[PDB]
């Protein structure tokens, strides 16, 4: 039994990435939402009920759960195991109809891409989540007053297991009757995408983008819940007591692989084809295929296997007409690669006071620095980029600003000869003294 000990560590582990995901992953989706008015679109108000699905399970079953493995068999049915028996069901229910309610945005989203604006609003969205909880609360908790007394002979309170009258009843309206509505829905969603995709405004490609994101979700649902909803029913006509709780803990790992889904799942950048045709697209300075590529759905913020994004690429080059259209097209003016370089780090360093000026209008990091606590001004004042320079100090360049090597935006200026750009640094430096100076 020398297993025992490296047990506890595997699984503390797998149960500690679990909890992070599950309640701060989820918490930080729901106010990600929350606190954008931007990212308030009906598709995001139905992840937030999911994550709101998946954090009520968290507080209200697993509880019961830990409380079972930590103590024992403290298992008062009469209250206990009618609780969250009756919260497992809710959350579960909750999850899978608004699985029901995203499968059927999607359709109306994918299909009809210049329509969907109009038909779904907040509105519409709300009543849609409001009819979930309706439902979800008469399926969970309807059969803990239809089923009143407890069973002579054979009650069985706190196990899973049941007469096929709840049996069947319950897997049909928690599972089956919804799993039916989505894989058709999300079947008929299948093929619209191939059928548009082949025939072919973004918006199919926003929509298409967000309807593979959202399968996967739907997917990892179906896989993790299938194996214990399954094992209901088919009892009637099995598995032991120890085997339900396995099957049980699947569904409810399920909970921690939403915040994970929409962190490793590429789908806007789907298009590996498409996105590495606008990276080269802005790097070689062609504005008409730039425009033509945005505008056919490729993502604005793809991110190179380096790090660098189609904005960097174009600042680094020179061509400002494509640095206008990407941040136009709400590209990150901030977006780091492997070292932490932004776009105006690259501007600075290529000398482009044009991108530089443009970059800085549309809210770029002045100090932002790098791994090596290089910022741009100390590339700017390297090369002799005196104009860049000036713009830089004017949006706020801090001066004192020291790399890993000690070197300063002086010190680079100076041991390049730069005798401008060290007299315009060195004034900037002596900025405090000016309070005496009116
Ligand atoms: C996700 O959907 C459902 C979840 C459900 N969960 C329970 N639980 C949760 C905890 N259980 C066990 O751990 C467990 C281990 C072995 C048997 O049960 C049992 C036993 C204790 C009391 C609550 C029970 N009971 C249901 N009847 C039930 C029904 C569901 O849909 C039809």
């Amino acid at each position: 039994p020398q297993l025992d000990i490296t047990r506890a560590i595997s699984v503390g582990l797998v149960l500690g990435a679990f909890i992070l995901f599950a309640i701060v992953g989820n918490i930080l989706v729901i106010l990600s939402v929350a606190c954008n008015r931007h990212l308030r679109t009906p598709t995001n108000y139905f992840i937030v009920n999911l994550a709101m699905a998946d954090l009520l399970l968290c507080f209200t079953v697993l509880p019961f759960s830990a409380a079972l493995e930590v103590l024992g068999y403290w298992v008062l049915g009469r209250t206990f195991c009618d609780i969250w028996a009756a919260m497992d069901v809710l959350c579960c229910t909750a999850s899978i109809l608004s699985l029901c309610a995203i499968s059927i945005d999607r359709y109306i989203g994918v299909r009809y891409y210049l329509q969907y604006p109009t038909l779904v609003t907040r509105r519409k969205a709300i009543l849609a989540l409001l009819c979930v909880w309706v439902l979800s609360t008469v399926i969970s908790i309807g059969p803990l007053l239809v089923w009143k007394e407890p069973a002579p002979n054979y009650d069985k309170v706190c196990g899973v297991t049941e007469e096929p009258f709840y049996a069947l009843f319950s897997s049909l309206g928690s599972f089956y009757i919804p799993l039916a509505v989505i894989l058709v829905m999300y079947c008929r969603v299948y093929i619209v995408a191939k059928r548009t995709t082949k025939n072919l405004s973004f918006k199919f490609s926003r929509e298409k983008k967000a309807a593979k994101m959202l399968g996967i979700v739907v997917g990892m649902f179906i896989l993790c819940w299938l194996p214990f909803f399954i094992a209901l029913p088919l009892g009637s006509l099995k598995p032991p007591d120890a085997v339900f709780k396995v099957l049980l803990w699947l569904g409810y790992f399920n909970s921690c692989l939403n915040p994970i889904i929409y962190l490793c799942a590429e789908d806007l950048v789907e298009d590996w084809e498409k996105a590495r045709k606008l990276l080269e697209a802005a790097r070689k300075g062609q504005d008409d295929e730039v425009r033509i590529l945005l505008a056919n759905g490729a993502d604005v913020n793809t991110a190179d296997e380096t790090g660098f994004t189609p904005l960097h690429l174009a600042a680094w080059e020179g061509h400002l007409g494509i640095v206008e259209v990407l941040l136009k097209n709400g590209a990150d003016v901030n977006a780091n690669d492997e070292r932490g370089h932004t776009p105006l780090h690259l501007a600075a360093y290529t000398g482009h006071l044009e991108i530089v000026e443009v970059l800085l209008k549309n809210g770029a990091g002045v100090n932002a620095t790098d791994v090596i606590g290089t910022a741009p001004l100390h590339l700017a004042a390297m090369w002799g980029h005196l104009e860049i320079v000036e713009v830089l100090l004017k949006n706020g360049a801090d001066v004192n600003a020291q790399d890993k090597f000690g070197k300063t935006p002086f010190d680079l200026a100076i041991d390049n000869g730069n005798e401008d750009i060290a007299e315009v640094l060195q004034k900037a430096a002596t900025r405090e003294l000016e309070v005496l100076f009116q």
